[PDB]
């Protein structure tokens, strides 16, 4: 369970479909789009050719943060990288390992907790596409990265989580001891503060400290604005046990209005104390 | 005052929740001595703390902590039936661990940090009314070896107030040039803020100070923060700048204009503050 | 090309605050050449800078610096009798120090980094008025061995504007592929922002670049910020992504929609910009 060195040329098909009640979403199979979009994982140095079809009645696009891409895979109307209704296009994202340039300076790699979103619906910033659900997660791993038993994606989109109605979660389950991975993405108009009862993480790339020499901060509350993305890995219930562990936006009115879910950590027998 | 020692001590303490004056509420180590911010709790990594907690109010209350290990019974939440009815008592158990290598070879991150506690049931099940009335306080958790300060001041940007004070009433904080002052900065409520100090800068890491010439941590003097963010640092009062009334404030302009200002009065050894009229 | 040298030079400069067209205000090194942002001040750790200051306006003005070392008399505040009357002159001194180990064993953080200066007395004692009008400038303090860039651009999100500009006027900035471009990014006013660059990313640390494989700083391309935050980075133009009109915007959706967008214009070595067809 560690991430290998990348350098595969991988391929996938992505569709932008309309969903029930105003929503739109990406998906890897027509008829099966989802909010948030399907998780895309790659290893540093991979290349991904995304074979896109807009199946809707309005232009759409696909725009990625942090990964490498030429101006033709930008995903913006300004560059004519959008997709007409019914249209088709192939976006290419690349990645690079870190290393030294000819300069002798250090080039950082592509690894990170990133995301992809529309950039053309509603306005030329994607405002109404993001709002409708056109977003999702991409993880790019470094060699030797520790792999999880599970990855869950939490998006604070304006005043919702993953576009869901108020006080509907989502909830996620695990078993005590599971290495659980969280991808956290924020979108829209408002700043937020992500809080987890019972668990904490480092505020670096991996969410876990390099070792005793790692100056990274350890936190359980993280301010995030539109298009911030971060992620971490927590041992489920470490030092605290099983339970319905609340996670929420800690802005008080935001938590009060619905931006809450449960991290249901289970005992080996499958039962949750108090739930 | 030296360096933080290794932890491991089981500690115990009594805590109450008292209505204060002006529709406020607060936390106290003794009855009739609730404060806003609540009493400063310091453990070292390893220590356990048993808070014999009692509610002296006519409405339920709770105690919820950030950053420290605790079981679900001391969650502080109506969902986990861990609140304290009017007139009730409860023992909240917090614990802390050291950092260490896991079985799988990964680094478990310590309990140390600048943390905080607050209510979770007054007003709404997130504790909005309780946080608003003053039911919050600081928790410092040291790691073995941490430099310890000459003094410690807690600054809580609560919505549009510092420590639930009225506009433009600071609070002010005194020190003397050369002192090692530790600031604990917590934020609560609805608004983002940006915390700024005149004359003084710190490292945006755990301890607010740099490991050494290899610590890559950012050296800031302005720091955005949102509800339930908690950080702190230590500075040398007047270092490289000398004595005087050194402003701190929220750098959100309308917040500084509408009261989120205070002075960090840095005295000469003789006790006087250049340029400043008490 | 180059490297920051060690500091230690005393330097001097003239500064003028002047009214500009349309109730605006800005700073300048020469009279009549006032800009928004104000002129870029650059120093190396150790340097002292005396700034011969001229208030050409009819309204008092002040000069207030983040991050650097100054005594209360260069505080630039009404509080510390530190503002410049209409038609007044005044020398403001800024000092900077190298990082060094203190006599008490701790590490003292240096002055280096991406800082700024701004007015503190116009409109309010927070300088809310003069900051809105455009009285704010960038300050860069260099650590010895820092990589010096081919070009430096300053990007101030001032409330809902970029450099006080009208909506949807950039600024746009040009580079050639492979050029070492240093962004200075400041925020002011009332609102939080998220700064985003297409096709480019940087280290969230002091220099925006990682020092080596054991630098644990995050690699981001979207940075949240608020009034008086300042940061910076150097990127290699088009590295791994090539030439093009690379959009930089605030990613708060209503903020880019309403004009907070500009272009990073990266040219091929033949000077062309594929796709650019405004
Ligand atoms: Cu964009
Ligand atoms: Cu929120
Ligand atoms: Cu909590
Ligand atoms: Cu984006
Ligand atoms: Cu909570
Ligand atoms: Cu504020
Ligand atoms: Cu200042
Ligand atoms: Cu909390
Ligand atoms: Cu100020
Ligand atoms: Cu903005
Ligand atoms: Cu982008
Ligand atoms: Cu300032």
């Amino acid at each position: 369970g560690a991430a290998p060195a990348g350098g595969e040329v991988r391929r996938v098909t992505m569709y932008a479909e309309r969903l029930a009640g105003g929503q739109m979403g990406y998906g890897l199979e027509k008829g099966k789009a989802s909010i948030p979009g399907p998780l895309i994982e790659l290893n540093e140095g991979d290349t991904l050719h995304v074979e896109f079809e807009n199946t809707m009645d309005v232009p759409v696009s696909l725009h990625v943060h942090g990964l490498d891409y030429e101006i033709s895979s930008d995903g913006t109307k300004q560059n004519k990288s959008h997709v007409e209704p019914g249209g088709t296009r192939t976006y290419t994202w690349r990645t690079h390992e870190p290393g030294r340039r000819a300069d002798g300076t250090w080039r950082a790699g592509s690894a990170g907790y990133w995301h992809y979103h529309d950039h053309v619906v509603g306005t030329e910033a994607g405002t109404g596409g993001i709002r409708n659900g056109l977003y999702g997660p991409v993880i790019v791993r470094r060699k030797g990265d520790v792999l999880p038993d599970a990855t869950h994606t939490i998006v604070f989109n304006d005043m919702t989580i993953n576009n869901r109605p108020a006080h509907t979660g989502p909830n996620f389950e695990a078993t005590v001891g599971d290495r659980v991975e969280i991808v956290m993405i924020t979108h829209g108009e408002y700043y937020h503060t992500f809080h987890m009862h019972g668990h904490r993480w480092a505020d670096n790339r991996t969410g876990m400290l390099t070792g005793p020499d790692d100056p990274s901060q350890v936190i359980d509350n993280k301010i995030c604005g539109p298009a911030d993305s971060f992620g971490f890995q927590i041992i489920a219930g470490e030092g605290v046990g099983a339970g319905a562990w609340m996670y929420h936006c800690h802005v008080q009115s935001h938590s009060d209005m619905g931006m809450v879910g449960l991290f249901l950590v289970k005992k080996p027998d499958g039962t949750i104390p108090g739930y």
